[PDB]
């Protein structure tokens, strides 16, 4: 009942309690452990509330308090006749910062305190929810010295009337599908660059084309909306060596702002709550430009570098990766533009594990996840044994909207 | 129950019916997953179902299911089993056995190899001399020259548990580390604790930064006895990188054959403690982990200092840069000098071709993704985008406590 996770690198063992407050499910079961797939009424809503409270007056050391007391009667006197309630903002803001402590797959976590909470709860349009996203961008952005931010639009009230950004992030570049056979820009994007069309943008047909805002409020038809380029801070790609890099043409953005997830706080649910934080320097180097079914450059990269390609024994991918990466960082790093390693990142990883399992009992880790996609092993993550169990508040996933959206 | 995977960058989709014949647990629950934790006597009581449904399996693949070979042979063990409370299994079960626990073993990358696997039964074995002697034939027989043949040798099965043979050893061929009064260490720091019993069971130690280790063999329970592997057996590959001559001056050197000694091998519910196996190495295996872990050899400094990356920021990936270097040279060295090896590539790459030939053929292929990924260049291999599923089926292989903490010291 009272785990302990061993690093193998440091003998260092951590005894983990935390894991016992879990209520969600994690896919696996005594005869199957399904780790590295990818995604597995008043009568549910008030113990939910309730659960909730308690960590929160726990969290303020009013525990079994009057204003506690008071509280959790309010509240379940509020569920009894509106079958919903409405978060204090110190609540709001207490779970959206709890929301992304508990994110098991985020390696970032040590910043979870210092999140930015933005309260949209009072917008009603498109239009509205464009403002609030443009003014997210520029505080986030903060001209390269980027801060995490959460904007939390209204929560779902009969499902019918939810908010919803349909990006998957706030900035991302479009994807067309060629008659060449292939695909110019991202082909992540692909299928979102058509629905774009779909519903009247018109594509300058590029590269890095910086995809419209498909802005959806209380249930309607989503709408477009350009972000305004000054506010979309870019960052060119050119390697401290190769000269010729730069012709490869390639550019990143620098604000990473997650778009599509459902922020759930005491049992409450918020279909649109864009969040930001900044990149790790492998999710743009290794994922999107080296992916096969993205940016896909390891190939004209290893031409440029004159590398034997005739075999897989020559590593000649991974001697590029590494170059591409080391570029990724080096442009961002030039610009001045926040960006982490992931040799940082993961040390403080490492550094938070053990802040959270002295100050709350564990921290929930999924391992397919915290450990980057390169040079695994000689990142202390690799030999951290980590438990992985899903606790609330919580980002989790959901449908995209074109799937459900009665139109 | 009928369990879906998609690999992400082929969206090809596969079905696992396999895992419903999965009897044994994972360690995982509803409420939490211990996917990446390390490591998370016996009755005839239980001993006959396990005995039957190993049988039943063998049967089946053989296709003689109900048949009277196969009813016999049900009856024989039971009457073995309840008489002497044990079994002896046939040859055939035997490879039969082997063969699938390492079709089953869910970490091991390079199961496409699986039914091509030499079954050296060495259950006739009695004393450690004898052990010597059958692992000297299986390193000899495995190693060719080069030319690396997977094999594994078969001791006897427990008993009692008080009468087991164990190879102290964690592989037939390591090399000592030895801790310095000054607290560093000399050679591989994975092996200082097995060196200091080794020496201390009357090892003469010569104190280099590769001497290769002697064997230490248990028969029947007894204290265990050293033993030098001939020289003229270990077959070493000298490492150099094809670019940078210095590098052959850092002095390193590596041995061709990969045998895992000390796990325990499970077949039919009989446990075979002393069964060490081998295969060819994945290049990461000496050129990542070997090398480049800080709690090993950790030469990723030297190495990059002599390529002279920028060692003030992390930024700078010099670490990364020189991680790929080594792992070229090791596997330069290896086809340079005829020595079977595998690339993370190629072997990722035939591993997902294996799996779905399992998924077709067999219903499922059961696999530890935060194993079957390389710790190198983890994403840009296809395993990476590979969604797997993870479970237990037997025959298999399962680790055993370090025999040096269990043993009884007769003297
Ligand atoms: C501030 C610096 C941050 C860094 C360096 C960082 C890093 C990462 C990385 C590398 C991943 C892996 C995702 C992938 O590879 O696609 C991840 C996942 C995730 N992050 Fe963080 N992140 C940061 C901030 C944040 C913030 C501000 C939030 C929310 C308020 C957040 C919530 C999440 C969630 C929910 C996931 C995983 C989603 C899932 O369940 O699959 N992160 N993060
Ligand atoms: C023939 C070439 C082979 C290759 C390239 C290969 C590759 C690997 C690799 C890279 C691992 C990960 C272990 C680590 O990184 O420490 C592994 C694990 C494993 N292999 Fe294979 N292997 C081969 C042959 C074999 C054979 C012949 C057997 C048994 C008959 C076997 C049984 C296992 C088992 C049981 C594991 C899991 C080890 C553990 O959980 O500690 N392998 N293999
Ligand atoms: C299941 N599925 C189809 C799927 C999986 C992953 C993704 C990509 N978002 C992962 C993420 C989240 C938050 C992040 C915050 C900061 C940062 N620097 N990076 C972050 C990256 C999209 C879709
Ligand atoms: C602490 N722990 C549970 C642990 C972890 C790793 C190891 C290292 N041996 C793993 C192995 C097994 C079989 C292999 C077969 C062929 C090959 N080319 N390589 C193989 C590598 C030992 C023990
Ligand atoms: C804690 C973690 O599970 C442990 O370090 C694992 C990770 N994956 C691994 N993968 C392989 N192939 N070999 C290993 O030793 C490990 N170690
Ligand atoms: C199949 C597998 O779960 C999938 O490729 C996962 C593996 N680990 C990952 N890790 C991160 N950080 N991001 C990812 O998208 C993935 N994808
Ligand atoms: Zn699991």
């Amino acid at each position: 009942r009272f785990l302990k996770v061993k690093n193998w690198e440091t003998d260092v063992v951590l005894t983990d309690t935390l894991h016992l407050k879990s209520t969600l499910e994690t896919g696996c079961t005594e005869h199957i452990c399904m780790g590295s797939i990818m995604l597995p009424t008043k009568d549910q809503l008030f113990p939910l509330a309730k659960e909730f409270l308690d960590q929160y007056y726990s969290s303020i050391k009013r525990f079994g308090s009057k204003a506690h007391m008071d509280r959790l009667e309010e509240v379940n006197k509020e569920i009894e006749s509106t079958s919903t309630y409405q978060l204090k903002d110190t609540e709001l803001i207490y779970g959206a910062k709890h929301a992304w402590r508990n994110a098991s797959r985020c390696v970032g976590r040590i910043q979870w305190s210092k999140l930015q909470v933005f309260d949209a709860r009072d917008c009603t349009t498109a239009h509205g929810m464009f403002n609030y996203i443009c003014n997210h961008v520029k505080y986030a952005t903060n001209k390269g010295n980027l801060r995490s931010a959460i904007t939390i639009f209204p929560q779902r009230t009969d499902g019918k009337h939810d908010f919803r950004v349909w990006n998957s992030q706030l900035i991302r570049y479009a994807g067309y599908k060629q008659p060449d056979g292939s695909t110019l820009g991202d082909p992540a994007n692909v299928q979102f660059t058509e629905i774009c069309i779909q519903q009247g943008w018109k594509a300058p047909r590029g590269r890095f084309d910086v995809l419209p805002l498909l802005l959806q409020a209380n249930g309607n038809d989503p709408e477009l909306f350009q972000i305004p380029p000054e506010l979309v801070l870019e960052v060119p790609i050119r390697h401290p060596k190769f000269d010729w890099f730069k012709d490869l043409g390639l550019k990143w953005y620098g604000l990473p702002a997650v778009s599509n997830m459902l922020l759930e706080i005491g049992g409450l649910e918020f279909s649109a709550c864009p969040f930001s934080g900044w990149y790790m320097g492998t999710e743009i180097g290794v994922r999107d430009y080296c992916d096969n079914s993205r940016y896909n450059i390891l190939e004209e990269v290893a031409k440029k570098m004159d590398l034997d390609m005739r075999k897989t024994s020559s590593l000649w991918k991974d001697q590029a990766l590494v170059e591409i990466n080391i570029a990724v960082l080096y442009s961002f790093q030039s610009d001045k533009v926040t960006i982490v390693d992931h040799h940082s990142a993961t040390e403080s990883f490492i550094k938070h594990m053990e802040n959270e399992y002295r100050c709350r009992g564990g921290c929930p880790a999924d391992w397919v996840w915290i450990v980057p996609p390169m040079s695994g092993s000689i990142t202390p993550v690799f030999h951290q044994e980590m438990l992985n169990y899903r606790l609330t508040p919580s980002f989790e996933y959901q449908p995209d909207p074109w799937n459900t959206h009665v139109w």
